[PDB]
């Protein structure tokens, strides 16, 4: 329907232009099916247009991925949200982690863990020192603080009994099963063609290593796979895999609510339909990256249909974005090879999005 490529065009086309963004790509899930674009430049320099096989870092949005795969660990009867974060690191001894479960680490709201994983944090054991040293600003359940260091811990735990690391895991129990065969935490040698270079203040960039980095913000992936990713977001019930869907839903369901927003594992949602001043300013840094009080939602609300689930994700040198509306078989992926201002992503995205609503 040409109707979507109207809309597209006239949304995307002044972002790009007016964020200076060298390469994108766009999917628009409409009824189930996606429709793809793709703008610019994957690499500059050698002129390499960016195609529906270009790989991007996708940033946070890797912990929508660390979400599912923790639901399926659910699901496989491995873990428990309520398990407390020391039932699977028995050397994590210290006072203050008693009450902390992994439902608060993958939730933001295990007391005021930091944003980043400290630089200075590159073995297993100045992990141990880094979260053995750490000291609670507030009592775990009562503020939400957005934080690699939550979620990526939650991310090392949950796949401790499975015996496998969080990127095998990962793997072969999420991205195989959902034929998400070029969609990468660690981009091997004869892929490294399609990966995409990030632009940062005019120089070509990729993400640095960092502890925690697999769980927290390190997959890569192409337009294509994305789609996919959201079309089993979507409608977990078309999987094959019972733990699989079954953890998707899990990410969905809502354990907190603060303003008109609810937290899910990895994905955030809010009732539709949404207001846009709300997702658009929400998802402005100074909002997102802000402290919040919770309300726990007790027993956790099944994942809702009529919601608008999304997640953003950012690196040095790329943006990304993702939301759809289960309920109407509507969605959106955008990967972008520059980091531009989140309201930005997300204002583009409702426009798109309520036009073919």
């Amino acid at each position: 329907p040409q109707q979507i490529n109207d809309i597209v065009h006239r949304t995307i086309t002044p972002l790009i232009e007016q964020q200076k963004i060298p390469g994108m790509a766009v999917a628009v899930i409409y009824q189930g099916k996606p429709y793809y674009f793709t703008w610019g430049y994957a690499d500059i320099a050698k002129k390499q247009p960016v195609t529906q096989q270009t790989l991007f870092e996708l940033g946070s949005v890797s912990k929508t991925f660390t979400g599912v795969l923790g639901g399926d660990a659910i699901a496989r009867g491995e873990i428990k949200l309520s398990d407390p974060a020391t039932k699977y690191w028995p050397e994590l001894t210290a006072k203050q982690w008693n009450g902390i479960t992994l439902l608060h680490l993958a939730t933001y709201t295990a007391g005021g863990l930091p944003l980043q994983v400290p630089d200075e944090v590159k073995s297993s054991s100045d992990l141990l020192r880094f979260y053995q040293n750490w000291q609670p600003a507030w009592a775990p359940g009562t503020q939400r603080l957005y934080a690699n260091s939550s979620i990526g811990l939650f991310g090392a735990l949950a796949v401790k009994p499975s015996g496998l690391s969080f990127e095998q895991a990962m793997q072969t129990r999420v991205f195989q099963p959902l034929k998400l065969n070029h969609t990468w935490i660690n981009v091997p040698p004869p892929e490294e063609k399609n990966y995409a270079w990030g632009y940062r203040e005019g120089k070509a960039v990729h993400v640095s290593p960092g502890a925690l980095d697999a769980e927290a913000y390190g997959v890569k992936s192409t337009i294509e796979d994305m789609a996919r990713w959201v079309r089993s977001n979507m409608n977990p019930r078309d999987i094959n895999d019972k733990t699989l869907q079954q953890g998707i839903q899990l990410a969905q369901s809502r354990y907190w609510q603060t303003g008109d927003m609810y937290q899910g594992l990895g994905w955030e949602m809010l009732d539709w339909p949404v207001n846009p001043d709300s997702i658009i300013n929400g998802s402005g840094n100074k909002i997102a990256l802000a402290a919040h009080p919770v309300k726990a939602i007790t027993p956790p609300t099944p994942a809702v249909r009529a919601s608008w689930v999304h997640k953003t994700g950012a690196t040095g040198g790329f943006g990304s974005y993702v939301a759809f509306i289960p309920e109407k078989e509507l969605g959106i992926v955008m990967l972008a090879n520059k980091n531009y201002p989140n309201p930005a992503r997300v204002a583009a995205a409702w426009q798109i999005l309520n036009a073919l609503q």
